[PDB]
């Protein structure tokens, strides 16, 4: 028959979400109750009923009993697992109570950067039994797993936190116990408010304003330097995320403002060659298009984009 | 009954604050003094009353004894901790006296940006007992805790430094003890005043001298090419916080040099626009009101802030 | 005789290609069975048929019985390898069962930047036996190696997986046996296309615009800038790539653009050459030529390069 | 009555100095020389007179025959202290002959950047005993000691070096031995020369020779741009210190050449503005002074910071 | 005293970096020592050759009281991550030692003087703490050097040589020192791309200018010529060191600096003269002008290139 390895995880800081390498690190307490009635033991009048091991001297004596331990593996971690504590607490009756306190880098393979920035996604741990079902069972603690309070997380806000037990097939042709940890999360736009769409806006705000000068050359001058600026803001952006196979509204937004800009370079070249050639009455009689196409042109890219992601 | 375990701890160095990761890094020295009647020993006359012990030939010693040591956790520790020294003296008595010397790098939760450059922020170390109170109960190990007088941080200004005794419900359903090391930090204003203060006053005092040209045109582009630079400083502030979902009172000060240098745009727009309907006599007289009208704006956008901020 | 030790390597991620260290990241499984049977055991009836061991009470298992294991090294490996699992489990039989579990940077010296970003390269992991082939002979296990599903990577995109097996001589005069786990990848082409391309041929486009104000010194100036942008894009380039010693196809397409670029400003100052010594009516003839040479020259770059490299 | 414990401390090499986080890096050996009569041994004809041993079996074997080593700490040491050897040569005598070979990162608390680019550095690794001065005595290793003489460090040159031994009362009540490694270093002002002085005195002097085509409207455009130029130095400057408390003599010159580069902008004003108001032949004239201002008010610059630093 | 058999081979070069004056290395070290006292007896059918985890073998030597020839990277950096670290102990005491590592070592023969066009040398020296009286370092034949898919894309080694050598490092007398050195030089490509051709092509294009016979637009060249060449001068100060000493490319940048200057102080005097009635005289001197500029850039880099060769 199967023994029960009561698992437990909780994550107490989220040390960072790095969503260039698509990966999270997180400081967490990992809480394994196993009873093993081979491990019990008789005690003396005044005797200790609890024995504390350090995690090996512990597996040293399980080796010795001739015992097989449920070994794991954090299926998605990444590099090295710093520990804090590895630490059991034996008791009379065989009860094997485990902490494992460890900092750890671990996959985000769930990123869907396609509504980036307002993208919400999936965070999670997978703690797996090396050992098949039919050896040991994982099996939820109850009044452990989760978040904690004080996360350290200031971009991104978490919405929801589960747990749940699948199989795996890893290293074992029979189903084998997996402990999932699962958690998601939304971002704060405030960063994207400020040093994007309030830049973005401005520029092409006070941009406009000079159109009431009435000279088809400094708007010219003006819409080439604003699309440097664009060009600039791309680079910008694409810094923060992976090199992706797939464009992102921010992408979309950004190519936007570059379409939008190429027609006002083109439309002012159109006005300022009929003042080149004797038509100044007719380009400030078509001015007034040209004035109010600027607004119209970005109100029209933004519904499309809209329409296009939502 | 429980075990009194005598907590001391003493930060060295501030090897740095990292405010956009909201961690600091310290080399500091634990120290525990702990009583362990069961840990006496006998010596024969000439033979030494204090034993020196490595941790873990020590710990060796406690699992061969059947004790049960104090196990402790660094609550709000991240990634690895780099130890110097982790060496005990067992006195005949049974007392042990442990001291670790590390490097570490611990989480700051308690960062506030909101006033930002004139924050003063709270730092903190837990020490926290893996078992509870009623078996062994932390105390104040007197002499000892505390920030050194060569900590080589130099932006930041240690306010002052407080140590208490409280509970904690981490692994255990009774409260466990918890050892708090506390130092409160406000900031040097010289860097932000060097690179951001004296050069953002300095764009926009140089900047109102050329009013005194009477160029409108002129002045327009000095206003657009001000807010590119202001958009650029707004850059070169937020890489030093992480992406918070709140406005810093910096954040506020970038927001509002963006408003009045777009509506400096848009008022020498009006000033050209009366020049260019043949009304050149009347913009000169306004003119006045132009250029005198720049430091207020500035001025009372200064006045807003420090009310909306104090 | 030689003992067969079936060698299984599975990549579960991708935690990164780095090509300017041409070297990538990986977590994985490496799988060995080996059947010795002088570590063949007895036990009694009820006592467990399979012993696991943690490597190295193991390895202090295999020096005490004197027997040689099959001691292997990762030939293309660099840095450190942290490990997750390192795991035996001994059958009555003698077959040894050993997991490793790792996060490592593997050596990438099969990478060929000539026709970047239209690359595909070749990635591979190498497994060495320390003994010669008269000793050890390492064979395939089935029904494992190969890469996950879930590797993490988003630039590139895997084309196919290999493994088989050769001879070494890296420290024995006899041949000794490689383990060889090979993938080829491709990359996705949206990164370059979004941030280079599309900018690229913008600034082209949007330049050629203003050909039709007929203003040759703004065309000069606007040539100038545009060369400055390329140099600058040279360096964004430069950026991604290693210190090669050879032309990339990115580097034939950059240095394109700057001889254009230079050949504009040296045709429109003939242009403006005419219009200043009072041949204004020959310029504005020729100008036909000047604003079909634009855009002809661009084509006969992009079909020069498209044939030199294809 | 105290054993002296002979002290001696050899940095082979400077991995560098890292002025933005005060700290600095070195390859190290340190040797001890301890003689414990209780140590000594009886060898028989043939038998080694030194037997060699690894720390820790030596450790393992002070702590079976109940010695207390002299436990020392790296006072001022940073971080992962990266171990080449650890080994003790232990002669017939008691002798402990013992040599580590390391790679570390120090504090640097003394570091004085109020007269930086021209500053002189203090340097130094401080070794404490643990244990108090009744118990043992740290006495100066003649013979060893120093820096050695291919230190790979480019920019730092070293004046002279020191060693002397002090007490410290770290952990005792009682004085306790600690031997000091002092060196200081000054730099090399080529980088600075080459990168700093050269380029800001050629903007100034290049900016000074268009003085000469009589054009206000001109010279307030470079002063404008030269101002920005000198805000960009001013980061450039800043990103190789930490953000002090403190003026530097590089701030200083800084904040300098931003007054006279602002007051160069309202200089010209007026100039322009007598111009502007029918008085060209006055603005003429006194242009002699506006011309003669300018290497004026640099020179003035100059001496008033030599003076205020020196 | 006895023999150490001391074989070094760098199988990659994980990189040089010039800045820090190190290279990082994935290399293989073997030792072959005979040492007679850990000779072993053994029974019919049972192994020749004992296999060993470098520190049971440790323990067993501590055992034995014997004294194991201790070295160290006397050049090395930081940690040296270990891939393996066996031993195999044959019937005759023939210890056959095998240090699979990857580190970073010091490179303090740097010299940036003729940089882009340097040759450096760069070396490994293996030390033994025990003096000549008690260990002989000998060559190990068959197995040192560099192996053939180094990775290293802008450097190319040139030439790899193995001598003995002593150091007196913590010893009174002599003690062996192993050396593995290489010379590697530099493929231009990188700085011919990305700083000649830029540098050059600004020059160029920048005096095509000069035919539209505007002064004042060629001082507005000139002087952002002047900001272009600075913002060079930045990018090549981050691959080096603060050096205290002049580079073929820092004199290469100054020059370009001074030329510069003087091109923004003559079209400043051909201004002039325009601005003083003497337009004619400025347009017949103009040809001094326009082929000033050439012969100023061609007798800086003739200056150069005989001032460093
Ligand atoms: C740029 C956003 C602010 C627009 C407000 C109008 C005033 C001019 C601001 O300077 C402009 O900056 C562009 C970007 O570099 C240049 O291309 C352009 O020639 C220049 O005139
Ligand atoms: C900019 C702060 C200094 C102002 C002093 C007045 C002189 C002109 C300085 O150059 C200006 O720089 C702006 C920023 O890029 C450009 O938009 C603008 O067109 C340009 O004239
Ligand atoms: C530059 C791509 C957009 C071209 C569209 C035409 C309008 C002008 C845009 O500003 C231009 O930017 C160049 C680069 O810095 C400068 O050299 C040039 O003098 C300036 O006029
Ligand atoms: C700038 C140092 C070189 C001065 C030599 C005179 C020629 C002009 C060089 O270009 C100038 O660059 C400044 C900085 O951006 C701009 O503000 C200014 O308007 C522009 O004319
Ligand atoms: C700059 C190399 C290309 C030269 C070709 C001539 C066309 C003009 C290119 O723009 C120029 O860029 C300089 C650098 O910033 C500015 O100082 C200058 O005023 C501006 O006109
Ligand atoms: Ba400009
Ligand atoms: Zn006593």
């Amino acid at each position: 028959e199967p023994s029960d390895v009561f698992i437990g995880l909780k994550i107490d800081q989220i040390t960072g979400i790095n969503q260039k390498e698509e990966n999270f690190s997180v400081v967490g307490s990992l809480r394994i109750d196993w009873r093993q009635p081979l491990l019990a033991f008789e005690h003396a009048p005044g005797e200790p009923k609890h024995r504390t091991y350090t995690l090996a001297t512990f597996l040293k004596l399980l080796e010795e009993k001739q015992i097989r331990w449920p070994a794991f593996t954090y299926h998605n971690q990444q590099g090295r697992m710093d520990f804090q504590n590895r630490l059991i607490s034996l008791s009379e009756d065989g009860t094997v109570m485990y902490l494992e306190r460890f900092t750890s880098t671990f996959q985000a393979p769930a990123f869907d950067f396609r509504l980036f920035p307002f993208d919400n996604q999936l965070f999670f741990i997978h703690v797996d039994s090396i050992f098949p079902q039919h050896l040991f069972r994982f099996q939820e603690m109850q009044g452990f797993s989760g978040l904690g309070d004080q996360l350290g997380e200031e971009e991104w806000i978490v919405t929801e936190v589960n747990t749940h037990l699948t199989t795996h097939n890893e290293f074992t042709k029979g189903d084998a116990s997996r402990f999932v940890l699962e958690f998601h999360a939304e971002r704060h736009l405030n960063y994207y408010l400020m040093r994007i769409l309030i830049p973005v806006l401005l520029i092409i705000t006070v941009s406009w304003f000079t159109f009431f000068l009435q000279d088809y050359t400094k708007r010219i001058d003006l819409a080439g330097g604003n699309l440097l600026l664009f060009i600039a803001f791309n680079f910008t952006i694409s810094s923060d995320l992976p090199r992706l196979g797939y464009i992102t509204l921010m992408d979309a937004f950004l190519v936007g403002t570059f379409i939008i800009t190429a027609l006002v370079v083109l439309g002012n070249v159109w006005l300022r060659r009929l003042e080149n050639h004797g038509k100044q009455a007719l380009a400030r009689k078509l001015d007034i298009y040209a004035i109010t196409s600027y607004p119209l042109a970005y109100l029209l890219g933004a519904l499309t984009l809209w329409l296009l992601f939502f």
